[PDB]
DNA sequence: TTTTTTTTTTTTTTTTTTTTTTTTTTTTTTTTTTTTTTTTTTTTTTTTT
């Protein structure tokens, strides 16, 4: 299953000074989680490294909920808990992960690199012939991820009297794809992230950021 | 006219500079085209006393 659901409330309990720094620095914190998980789980099942390599730490019982309408720029890079119901949702789709490049120039397979969730990976030279010039994804030694990019707006009976309910975009990986539906109520915490591509600076206009939710576990309300 | 020292002076290169020649080289935007909606202007089947 590759996913650990850590609760927060026990995570405060027991250790406090990570519980205060998770929702500031929850990119680095989370990041930190997964390999001490990792190790952990190895630990525990010495076997289980030829399973994905990666442990997932979920993060339940946020304290604070901040509701879609209430999120400003206060809150971006942080762990935030919203609600609402999912209105749109992508099919999963396979997103680099560790992405093998080729040198069409002399077929050298550039070596892996990691593709983070804002920023195009682009190589330099390869390494081989030093070629500056063109390279392709090599498919077959590439690994992927699943991707999903779901939104989510208020819920209706939770819209004020003279109001309309805000959306935003979530983004599910690998293994919170396909835990929500349209239509399903859920509770959603993810970082409130703005930097990734999305700044309108092609003229059009205001140099407004869009932002986008990076999920880190979600939790469907339902029977 | 036999012996003998300066003299080049042609041949090896080496330096060595100055000049001309050689070598190298994808990415990123934009745009047309196609296929869609969408409000509006008709226009073609519906029925009555
Ligand atoms: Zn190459």
């Amino acid at each position: 299953r590759e996913s650990l659901v850590v609760n927060y409330e026990d995570l405060a309990a027991r250790e406090h000074v990570l519980a205060y720094f998770l929702p500031e620095a929850p990119a680095e914190l989370l990041q930190i989680f997964d390999e001490a998980a990792l190790e952990v789980v190895l630990a525990m099942y010495p076997k289980y490294d030829r399973i994905t390599n990666h442990i997932h730490v979920r993060i339940s019982h946020l304290p604070l909920v901040e509701e879609l309408r209430s999120l400003r720029q206060l809150h971006l890079n942080q762990l935030i808990r919203t609600s609402g119901v999912v209105t749109s949702c992508t099919g999963v789709l396979p997103q680099l992960s560790m992405v093998k490049y080729n040198c069409n120039k002399c077929n050298f397979v550039l070596g892996p690199f990691c593709q983070s969730q804002n920023q195009e990976v682009k190589p330099g030279s390869c390494p081989e012939c030093q070629s500056a010039g063109p390279f392709e994804v090599n498919m077959e030694e590439t690994i992927y991820q699943n991707y999903q990019r779901i939104r989510i707006q208020e819920s209706p009976g939770k819209v004020a009297a003279g109001r309309l309910p805000r959306s935003k975009d979530a983004i599910l990986l690998a293994d919170l794809v396909d835990s929500c539906k349209p239509g399903d109520e859920i509770e959603l915490t993810g970082i409130y992230h703005n930097n990734y591509d999305g700044s309108l600076n092609t003229a059009n206009g205001f140099p407004v950021f869009a932002t986008v939710i990076l999920a880190n576990h979600v939790a469907k309300k339902d029977n």
